[PDB]
């Protein structure tokens, strides 16, 4: 599978078939991804991965803060803008749009898209939980060494048939997320990576995701 | 080229030859790239890509700052952490001694430790340089979007026998680069990105370059 291959597979996967993850294989994909560029090398990603038993202790103490409601929440830090504005806001949406549109939800029925909202705190019945965080003395441009890290990460899973889903969900209950794992508050928890093998009939996997075009990204100059 | 293989063989390179981009391959590059994910789809990188006339009007315009000494900084942020510790200035130490050692360019040598320095304000002969930046809005999470797409950007250039070198030098100078763009404040500049054919038979482009261990990056829990 080549690399534009690879890129062009990748999606974010919210059905996954009730199958283990061979963890040599893992461990084999976290060293090549290893050789994601940072500034100054620095490599300042840090992974928790969990399974079985440990990841069943994680998802019950969030759902033990969910069914709190909005007291229960811990943000990390703010997953979206706080002034966040068109065009972005509207990209949100559309994908939302597509995703409730792909399952059996209507638009109105706020009851149903809650309740799978919330199979995001199961990692969507994957096998695999993947937490990324680095100390909170790292600034945006690690955060963007982060992304490189977790990109490679991902495409390389689809390169070895397996696939994902990234969750900032896990963010708003960060300190949850941490104690539970065992992680101090010298660290700043930035995403999970859901990780295992997708339904690849599951419906949820299969409508076409949207990105705008080139010419609300690229600016051409001296060509 | 496989997505593995494009991972293990990109790295930055710091050596160019005078062979043209071709923009049509550029764009198409552009086009699977948008591909990447992001938080919420909200696909917030932006970029100005710049080469000829424009490109040098950017090198003329930093070099107008660069001979201004210290006076000349304008920084869009702190590229490293203040207070940075071990183990991530080891890792910094670790190749900047590599890459110093490739170049002959001693300890002592602060004349070519400077010129070292000013090659990066030439995109270290690059013909192609990419500018990433974003709304001012954007948080840690959506560098760590940009961050997906900048790797995406990267990965596939060297699938398609190209090469880049990511560069926040740019970012000590946002300001200028930002105005010589004709970029508002509304926007700030995270990082370049110098694209081109890499010179292969240049030493800089050939020697190993570091990573740690798996056991200084991954907690296994559960297994
Ligand atoms: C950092 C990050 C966090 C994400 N978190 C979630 C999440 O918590 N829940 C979810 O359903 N999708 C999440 N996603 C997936 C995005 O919604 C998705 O990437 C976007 O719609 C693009 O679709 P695609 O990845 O399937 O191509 C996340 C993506 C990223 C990059
Ligand atoms: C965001 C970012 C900015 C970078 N800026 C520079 C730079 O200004 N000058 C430079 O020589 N290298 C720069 N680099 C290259 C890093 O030093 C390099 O990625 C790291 O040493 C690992 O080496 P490699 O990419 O060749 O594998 C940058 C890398 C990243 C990810």
């Amino acid at each position: 599978l080549s690399a534009s291959e690879a890129l062009a597979r990748r999606r974010s996967v919210r059905a996954f078939t009730d199958r283990p993850v061979d963890r040599a294989l893992l461990a084999r994909i976290f060293e090549i991804a290893q050789r994601a560029p940072s500034g100054g090398n620095l490599q300042p990603w840090q992974a928790t991965v969990v399974t079985g038993e440990r990841w069943q202790a994680v998802q019950d103490a969030v759902a033990a803060r969910i069914v709190m409601g909005r007291e229960g929440f811990q943000p990390e830090y703010d997953i979206y803008p706080r002034g966040l504005t068109d065009p972005w806001d509207s990209r949100r949406f559309g994908v939302g749009e597509a995703l409730y549109a792909s399952l059996g939800i209507a638009r109105d029925d706020k009851a149903g898209r809650i309740a799978q909202f919330q199979q995001n705190y199961r990692g969507f019945g994957a096998p695999v939980m993947l937490f990324l965080h680095c100390s909170r003395i790292m600034g945006p441009p690690q955060w963007a060494d982060m992304g490189m890290w977790l990109q490679s990460v991902m495409l390389l899973l689809v390169e070895h048939g397996l696939a994902s889903c990234p969750q900032e969900c896990w963010a708003m209950y960060g300190a949850t997320v941490r104690a539970e794992l065992g992680l101090g508050d010298d660290q700043i928890l930035f995403s999970g990576l859901a990780i295992g093998h997708a339904d690849e009939e599951a419906p949820v996997n299969r409508w076409p995701v949207p990105r705008v075009g080139l010419d609300e990204v690229i600016d051409w100059q001296g060509f």
